[PDB]
DNA sequence: CGCCCTGGAGAATCCCGGTGCCGAGGCCGCTCAATTGGTCGTAGACAGCTCTAGCACCGCTTAAACGCACGTACGCGCTGTCCCCCGCGTTTTAACCGCCAAGGGGATTACTCCCTAGTCTCCAGGCACGTGTCAGATATATACATCCTGTGCA
C-alpha cells in the first residue's frame, strides 16, 4: 500500500518551511 | 447492510552534541573636522497699540428626522455536481567546474585653470488697492381684464 497525504496537507507544512527562511525564492541568473 | 472509535504503523520534528570555518572586533597607524576662543552685527522676544471677526444670544421659519406600518426579495442555508489542481513518479535542462589565459574601459584620485554669480549698490515701475460703471436681479405703476351688481327691459 503507498503512502500518499490527501490534497492540502503539503501546502501547511511548505507555510512552515518557506515561512522560517529568509532566502531568496528567485534564481540570480533569470533576474 | 455500512459509519465513529480504536489501534497499529510510518515519518516528520525537536533537541542535543560534535567538529570545521570565517568575519567581529580588537589593535595599531594615522589624521582631520570638532573644540575653544574672539569678533560682529542681527533677528527674536517684549511690549505697544489697535482693530476686528469670533462669541454668546434671541426669535421667526420652515425642513429634515423620526416613528411606524407594510412588504417582498435577496442574503443565507442547504444540497447535488463535476472538474481542476495537488501529490508523486518519471524526463529533461541550467548551471557549476576543468582547460587554458589574456586584457579593458570607466569610475577614482589628483591637479589645473576661469568665469558666473553672491554681494553691494541705485534707479525705476507695477500690481494691490480704490473707484466708475454696467449686468442682473428686484420691486412696483398700469392698461386692460374677469366676476359682481344695479338695472332697465318684453
Amino acid at each position: 500500500k503507498p503512502h500518499r497525504y490527501k490534497p492540502g496537507t503539503v501546502a501547511l507544512r511548505e507555510i512552515r518551511r518557506f515561512q522560517k527562511s529568509t532566502e531568496l525564492l528567485i534564481r540570480k541568473l533569470p533576474f
